[PDB]
DNA sequence: TAGAACAGGGTGTTCT
DNA sequence: AAGAACACCCTGTTCT
DNA sequence: TAGAACAGGGTGTTCT
DNA sequence: AAGAACACCCTGTTCT
């Protein structure tokens, strides 16, 4: 089963969305910290496990795209 | 004049040899002699700048490449 | 009286039949009918009370056993 | 390798100490709360895996014997 | 599960 | 000019 | 890693 | 007296 981001291999869901391992931190360091990313393309890289590290900008977009946030834990909850 | 022709970076001087930047300079040297698989991910046209050259090095390679970079021009 | 013959508790009637209180007659029956591997964490002389006899059920059930309990008396 | 509380099999260093996971959410509800426990013995009970259930007392004492502490996270790094 | 934190890779600079 | 080398940033793992 | 939270086991009560 | 059955507590796992 398969990371909605990057499909890497699913390590669980992350943030509301099975997500890899790497996804889950990556997703995190950008919504804690600044996001000022470029596309040197056209907004729509693919991002699959060798390419992911290439845009972080459509990477972080893929992310909000399959519904990624950080109070979903506390948010699944109430 | 003083841009690179790679990045368009305010270029050093002339390397391997072409009006390159530093990071160009150094970049390339290490492209072609470790590897390294580079691979684009848009159309294997990236736009490469100053802070775009950093995401896409199958680009910024081949755009040093067309350049005309050579590890050895003296 | 009206003291549990096995924990000391304040014993409600007669069970099994001994003097036993609600607890001990309900974990008897338990005890016996399904199984459960109980084991003394201890040397085999636990103190068994109001508030210890959940501690160690193979105590208890023991003290059960001695005191003459038997799933037919009547 | 194994827990120094009841010698399952451990699960890494939690709270300080090689310990199965059972015995570090049990150490954590125990601190975390209330740990009047009584013993029935004397005080020397056999903790191992089927008899840990039987004396709290004595498995936290073995807790707290082993060296386990909450803050020793925050407290193996200053 | 969410989170800390280390080591590794890549990059760009300074300095020979 | 070309090379060495350090310090930085981002990443993805492990967390006996 | 530390932490939440669910389901399972055991117990003791109330109620027939 | 004996049994059913609920609600509680403690535990140890999983956390696609
Ligand atoms: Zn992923
Ligand atoms: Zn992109
Ligand atoms: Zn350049
Ligand atoms: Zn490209
Ligand atoms: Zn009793
Ligand atoms: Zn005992
Ligand atoms: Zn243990
Ligand atoms: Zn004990």
């Amino acid at each position: 089963h398969m990371c909605l981001v990057c499909s890497d291999e699913a390590s669980g869901c992350h943030y509301g969305v099975l997500t890899c391992g790497s996804c889950k931190v990556f997703f995190k360091r950008a919504v804690e910290g600044q996001h000022n990313y470029l596309c040197a393309g056209r907004n729509d890289c693919i991002i699959d496990k060798i390419r992911r590290k290439n845009c972080p900008a459509c990477r972080y977009r893929k992310c909000l795209q399959a519904g990624m946030n950080l109070e979903a834990r506390k948010t699944k909850k109430k």
